[PDB]
């Protein structure tokens, strides 16, 4: 497993509908990023691309259906 | 005579102000425009840097995406120190994850950045005196401290303002009221907020606490200076010369339980790294804590103890960002050795009245004289000024002091 | 299970990604089993092994010299597919477009640098309980059973034996204890320095680096000797630190300062190397991952301007096996 | 022989006998009326500045609306050098904010200035010796002194006089008396003073003394040099070869605590700056570097004024030169 | 591959490249823009050579030292400088600069032409490099053994007597046998040394304490030179002989030094030494605008001005400092020079495109033409990195190959 | 009584015909100054942003060169 910086709620990352990602501040100045089709499929940690940091969004499969009825809304 | 800024570590959208956009790992000279400028005190964020100058002037740099510096929505990055538009001279600053409060003369508050290109003012209940306004900020929530007063704003997730849970406050609420002691400062760290008054105790907290922190055993404290990290909170026991870390220590975040060999005389924290200031055999900053962009110095291992990045005369004041640090000398704020602050504190009766133009007087060490009105003493006014040059002391006397001069001169108070 | 991380150098699909674009962080490399649990992954110039408990062998990357699949007309492995093998196998290495591995029936078969088909490395070994390891950097191979060490390939540099040859065909004897048993053979480009169980320099040949005085360097006891292509490696556990050999134009010599992080385990590429270190502060501990040298290809993390130093690249919760290799970095954790 | 003048600082009422009131930041020639006389001292005041030769002649310029340097009360400002009218040959003399004192051959001390334009007598109780008459002054404050005994008038606001405090002393009072070993001079700060012998020890110091200066603890020590700025003492230890200093230093007062691989062979200080001279003893020909620290944004510390910690090198000469420091001037007397 | 370039000392007219144009005590950290083989400095104003070939400058412009829009009296930042050809070698004098391009001609801007001219001077057509050397108002050409030269005369440096300035180049001098390896020129004098560590000839007005028969007996010798001082380095005795007035600490500490001396290197008016230890760098002479560390009072001795891991290249300008880790040159730890050495039995040679191969650590191969070795080319280069490795080989072991590929030389 | 840091002859001097003013560059990349009624009266040239100093060779003549070019004096 991975050693995590925190753990991050998914009400409180900030979802990217143009391309279903979700992102969050990292301690950096860059974003912890992880796609929606990834969770999903099970996997729960985001992955800053500048550093070396981790994190865990704790959510459940039944929150991710808001998620992707949010991302068809999203106008071209 | 100007500020000697020192700056280092993240530098991935220019906000050290260097030009470039290179991380760096040595303090290097951050010098905005041509000359410089005196520099108060410095606000970061998560991509970009404020300076707040001696005369109300804001001064920034770095990305510009989200509206946190320039109104220009076309540029994306401030990439040398440019002045930021304020409608008044500025007395307090403080920025968040992609945000700028700024704090004016006047007592309005105003907030740039996180989508909006423009300084949009916040209306908070606030009273109209002599206690002054100082506003406080990290990541997506910030607070206005009026005396015994605070206000806040913005996430409520973890219950950092008030109950239930919110996903933003756009109208300030009421944080906390002490209804007594005065309240020194707030220190926010990442969902999560601490409140200590001017007895060095801490009299509220709130949001998701970092683990290990027993608040109602922690108040029953005092003297003590609290600092936050997002995740951890950091009390500086100065009885004890030590540094007291809570929450999880992942990378080396918690302070060193070694016994140190100075006395410690300043503690900062940027955003997951923290800057000791001790003393000598003049002064010595260490940086501890997650730095592996150069933020803690050269070695960017994010190994456990105080890493060295510089000794200085006199005492320089540190300020953390998001992996950056800041070492000001020469800030024109406080009373050490080359502060560039107040030069001499005089007795009334020893300043120089005169008269003829309601004026008192004292000599200056450059031939001039410093000077102070009257009718601005029987406003509270303290500070003599010179006519030619950076140097002001301060004229010590009462309000009942002033009612012998007022009759020497003629006029009715 | 096992899960691999890789990164680096991607020019040729070895990270077992799908794609050819360069890595600067741990990137999820995903064979075709995943739930199984690996053993070595070793790595040539352009071309990348791994080897699992079930005795099979899966690779991906150039196979322009048959370094892989048996297919001539195949140029490149895309993905982690399976290398064809007529036993299964105990331990795998490899050369610069070579592969070499040692069989359950303590064989040794070699493919590639030319050859598409495995053929049958004859060394003189035995038939006991003696385990049958086999070592390679590019153009040498080396196998080591017991006490004896053999070793086959290049010799321009008298790393076999003396004097100079272009090439050796068949393996020669390149050193006898003859008492301690021999732990591994670390190798580098045109060198050789052979470690036995007591962690002591038993033997060392071919061009040997700079700074390096094999007499002196016999008289130490309890090393670990790792190798990069032009410089040698000691990790001393007494002084927690990694004393480095080399020219180290590229910041290849580790930074000889003491670390406070208990090092657990040190592996190297072709010219970086990987240092795993214990974290011990806060509640929980985890494990750090650091990369030094010559990483413009990512291999040593988003940092590639080859700066001196320790670049941490993530924290693990148990201890992870790092192995290295031409400018490409692997992490194993389960 | 003579004596070659160089000043720069704050030039404000042209009290640098240049003529012109633009502050410099590196030396100039400074050409009175005979600039082939020796020249003995260097006394500033505010905006006044006093220059004394071994003729008994002295000449002034800058301000003079407090009656400084000219009888005259409609001469606002002396442009430049002119001889300073005095009753007898001038031996010693000493400047205050807006006051000038001289000690004349016969031994009587003149006083003018602070609103006075006329020289009027000091009647301070001396002996008919042969015993020489030093006069030091600062700010608000005059010492006379002779032999042992160290007379003084002025501000009294902090004590620094008798007790308990006064707005001003008119009629010079005996500050003290060692009374075995003889006073070597008195140095003057801002309503504070430090009288020394000629053994080097610190004897007796009265005023506001600034922070961290005590004085039972530097009473103990031998073969010191005492300097004052108006709100810092400090202290030249020819052993250790450094100066210490003692102040709140918020414009780099304070000298630094670093090596000096130069000796020392000189130290002065002006209002809130000080100034070194150290012998430049590599190479064949041994020159002399004149060094300057503190507040002196005015140039009086050399072209960089950031007031910045440290010595800034401001010239280098031949012969040992003769500093001399005033409020942000600085003064270098030299010989040819 | 990234070259860090360190840089302090006088910046008042923003020569430093740092923006700002305050004067640094302490090594900032210079960024050109968003590999730095050598760096010239002149009066006011910065150049810097890349391995590619390129210029990049910064500083003054009042005389034409960098771009040629006679508009710009001053370059804000790192900018290019345009040049007719990739530069092989650059110097530069008060206010002018001189390149050496691979087509092995020579140019001039700076000092009021506002263009590059070109300095004709009569030089070969072979593998002899063209290296430049200048200080001041003077400049010299070294192609080997001979020594051609320009500019001022009034000391006599280039001939006899007199007068002014030279603008059509002389012969400074020829040997005419041992090849010359540079020439280390002051304010009005020169000095010329050969390969072996010898100095053959030295004109101009040298400083006093140097008599010119009593060294020119010596060998092994490094000469160094600032404005009016000759530094002679003594590898041997691990010391610096320096020789004039050292009015302002210019005269190399004489004190018994603990660590063995690796570099020496010189500005206008002060040292820089590099030592062991990784790797120490000091800073000697008068440097009062910071230019010798946060120390600006020209006392004696060495200032520690930084330690590095891998040995630096250091590089002195008017009141100037410069420190460059992972630089273009050759041997040393944290330089980024060669890779390795390896012979021509050891390279895999393709007579298809008449190109020799070698593995390299990325994956790739480094590679060199069969026709540029023959016209005196050692250095093969991968194609995907900073990597080159130098072939060993002679002129007469080309013919193999030549032979198999089926192609007359 | 000044400590020189290099003596320069007055022909190698530079001249800015307006100002009466010979220039000659210095260590630290500024210039050393000095005025041509000093030299009749001084043989000493100041840099206004260090602290170093040169002297000017020169005889009580070879100045109306000068001077003839100055359009002016004595
Ligand atoms: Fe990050
Ligand atoms: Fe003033
Ligand atoms: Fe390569
Ligand atoms: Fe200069």
């Amino acid at each position: 497993s991975m050693s995590t910086y925190d753990e991050i709620e998914i009400e409180d990352m900030t979802f990217e509908p143009e391309n279903q990602m979700f992102t969050y501040p990292c301690p950096c100045g860059d974003r912890f990023q992880i796609y929606l089709d990834d969770m999903f499929e099970g996997e729960k940690v985001a992955v800053c691309p500048s550093c070396s940091l981790m994190i865990d969004v704790v959510f459940d499969k039944e929150d991710l259906a808001e998620y992707y009825e949010e991302a068809g809304i999203h106008p071209p």
